[PDB]
């Protein structure tokens, strides 16, 4: 059974202008984020799209990755939709294309409860029983907060394999790790910082790995990072991470009045991936807004200063 | 080219203890709306459990409410999904099952924009320009609130025939109606109402009609106050108001200290349906809680008690 | 003790370029609005600038109105302030001044709790237990909402009198309306609404009166308006509020891209008070922005248009 | 002019039974900070109960701090009211006492808007223009968010001397930091955290101190975590943080289903009044007490973890 520990991206969906799975640039990305040095990849995860892609073309996504992957690295399969039916139907897909663990979140349109949030990941979990189950904490999105003492509980259980919390608050994400651990349940329950800009942090209170959006541009920048705090060399870190989060300024140049937070990150990553040649173009999903050529060249110019080398 | 205005419930959808779609129930459920005397029927709402039922089970249930309905009043159908890929297949499978309307909401789970807002019902329209396709307010699932001058723009370029509001909000409701009005788009552009409890109000603002939830327990209550306001009886439709408030009571007998308003709410309607005979049983999908016996008791009492007579 | 029912403005305070409090205007305004009808005053509410004058400058406007008013109608005093006992300053400043009853909010700035609220109330009404006490529900200036449960667990006790509730749902005070009634509290409990643009719906669900804003501009419109509800003459009354509610534009003319809502609402509020000769200036405190020569041009022209005529 | 960076706790008030300051344990909780080793104390701010203090106590905490501390770390003084005009009473106040700085938040209860706060923020600093000005950035109390541009701006200028941030978000108050430094601000304006469990992460992300309630309890931790952290021993700092969040699980023992002031500063109190630093846990009206099992509980938590 597969581990998910270390830095594990959210694979990005490129697409061809029409909205269809770019096969040929995923398969490039792909090789990008393990030839760059990650420790897995997480596919069908927000920054992939994955609220965007039809169930079949998430499922062309998640085969292309696995297959071209070839046994890499891990690769876990996001199964993010509304309710417990619904989810537990991408289960089933991510087993048919040989997912190696899953990714979920609380039930979100509807209205919940933290008992009904318990079923859902217990009923999950009973779906594909010899997978590694992560909640994925993205209160932006499903307007939930995952109970960190519920979380402790499903772990005990064996039903839940770990977290990836992407909730930024890194008080709330120190305080789960340091409950985790003084439960006794340090090596049942992984701890995945979505941060980009405070994974030295994470590292610092003992997270097990990070899964970056940004990691989708400069893999080599986390791998590099993840290393140094591995070794406790914090003060190096620190100087690293700084770099990372002006790399990260790419997400701030699509203007927001007229755009989502959407529109201007994830087509920030893609500019940068089509401007490093890694996939054919920053073609998004419907209703994605388009950068302009000053936004992009404002993108390009970021990129070339602040892109990791060593 | 179909209407709708006038008392439209979002039908709610019976289910097997399995959680299967109880087809025989739906369409007794279809019977007692529209001999209730209401004017159209929304299928897959919120209230029909959208949201926990997968593809394949909103196209059973849509079909199975279309085909009894047997065109006695017109059926609209809810394509709720978070991005408008996945909004257009529910539109093709609404087309194939012949409805005559379409009700969408603003995207979701996404970070969203009013700017990607009004692509997304550009875009949907475009897929289905013959239907009279209306803009869903409700914030509470979608975590978005309708531009209310974006929706006089798409009206008035006939991209909306109109906008079911479950905002809760009268005043903004009015002040639409009122924007309606003023920019001469009354009759373009409906204002349905999704409040159980102050549709008198709506009326008297000049709304076009009311999309009920408790409208599913109680349709000949609704019917008749419908008739009251537009009779212009605003003091006896207001007192018929108070009376069906007090039915509304039925959901909040749960306990939501360990379930969900969904699970007080719906499941609340659903128990007073097998109360009346009209559905087999009040099971819910998955991760619905369940009512106690108490609860229920509790339910029917009510039920008893404040369901219309004449 | 008095009655506070009907239509009882929150009386605005006129202000000199420096700041400091228009005792003339401020005559002028009281006269404006008691012979414009009104039941009684509500003397720094939130529409009087009460957040924004010192303790001093509140005494002096109080006594200002208190001493103008003459006994025509009874005036009730805000004691706004962020917890108890710099409340109950103010409740000693308001019985210094003669007011004859007392409004207040839950506490603020503070993280609070329902049981802390109750607290609160109990100890405010302890320093003037001969005054009736609303309750103020202002759920954007406060954060909290008020529980209808404990509000009349309070009426029941004799501690509240009332409740001026402006939270815009109108469904809320509907059901706070019916819940009154139901344990036989209509006559203890009085139910005024702080809405200017749903009065009539207020009414027609049995509220006891009005706090609005508007109230300052056009106090004969509020006062027909409420004897035509009083009347049972609904269709006249909500014609009369659709007039009302264009009048309402006053407050949408002010750029909010560079000021608040208060900016733009009071300074409207002012502006169209200058305009027909009532106070002095439309001066604002600090840090009010002020209007353009253009803004005020179009407030002109709206109230030409849509004041009413008794 | 004072400088306001390193362990600056924002000091408690004691009260009496009835509600009134409690002077002699205020001293001694003065003395408890400053020979527990901070850099400075600020009066009046959420955690000093400010919001339920009259003007009248706000003067006489103010007072009874100030020449109690009699010169030996630098004060400054909250002036926390909703608008500008009343603030500016309490920056008359405070000049009259003689603190050495400010503590400002935006406007609240009122509606407001970027513009209206930057000006709110103006017309303060020129009422004491000697005086350092930080911005407090607290929105779980006032429900603005301070724009990091406009406290940017406003630095540029010379209105702000700093900030206080409160609002939990470390990534945030990491990139404010990173873009002060940026703009070559880095001695004009001085960023505190507020956090009382993430004070490494500031100070490895280079903030110039933090203001932590808990250092009302253990002013001596805080202490040793700010040399760690300028000795550059980022292990072992993230071990005592490690501790003191142990500590910090005082505020977590009462029962919030009947506020978290009650909660969280009845246990800091609790633990005072537990160390003899002050006489009892009295807290401002509307708190709630807490029972003699949830007491017991914050006194076996402060036995434990307190730094030796």
């Amino acid at each position: 059974s597969a581990t998910f520990t270390g830095v594990i991206p959210p694979v990005m969906t490129p697409l061809h202008a029409d909205g269809s799975v770019d096969v040929e640039s995923l398969r490039k990305l792909v090789d990008h984020l393990i030839n760059g040095g990650v420790d897995g990849l997480f596919a069908l995860g927000s920054s992939g799209e994955a609220a965007f892609l039809t169930r079949a073309q998430r499922k062309l996504a998640l085969t292309t990755i696995i297959e071209h992957t070839a046994g890499r690295v891990p690769v876990t399969a996001g199964v993010i939709e509304t309710t417990t039916a619904r989810v537990i139907e991408l289960v089933e897909d991510a087993l048919e294309a040989g997912a190696e663990g899953l990714v979920a979140t609380a039930p979100f349109y509807t209205r919940t409860h933290d008992v009904e949030i318990e079923e859902h990941f217990r009923k999950i979990h009973a779906a594909a029983p010899e997978l590694p189950l992560f909640a994925y904490n993205i209160p932006v999105s499903v307007h939930s907060n995952l109970n960190p003492v519920m979380l402790l509980t499903l772990a005990k259980d064996g039903v839940l394999a770990g977290t990836k919390d992407s909730s930024g608050n890194d008080g709330a994400i120190r305080s789960l790790i340091e409950a985790r651990d003084d439960a006794g349940l340090t090596e049942q329950f992984k701890i995945l910082t979505g941060s980009e800009t405070t994974v030295d942090f994470a590292y610092l209170a003992g997270a097990d790995g990070v899964v970056p959006g940004l990691g989708n541009v400069d893999p080599a920048a986390y791998a590099a990072l993840a290393k140094l705090c591995l070794d406790g060399k914090w003060a190096e870190a620190a100087a690293l991470q700084k770099r990372i989060n002006h790399l990260f300024h790419i997400v701030f140049v699509g203007d927001t009045s007229h755009m989502s937070g959407s529109s201007a990150g994830l087509g920030g990553f893609k500019t940068a991936l089509a401007h490093l040649g890694i996939i054919e173009s920053n073609a998004m999903a419907v209703p994605h807004q388009s950068l302009s050529d000053e936004e992009t060249a404002r993108i390009h110019a970021i990129v070339d200063e602040f892109l990791y080398t060593a």
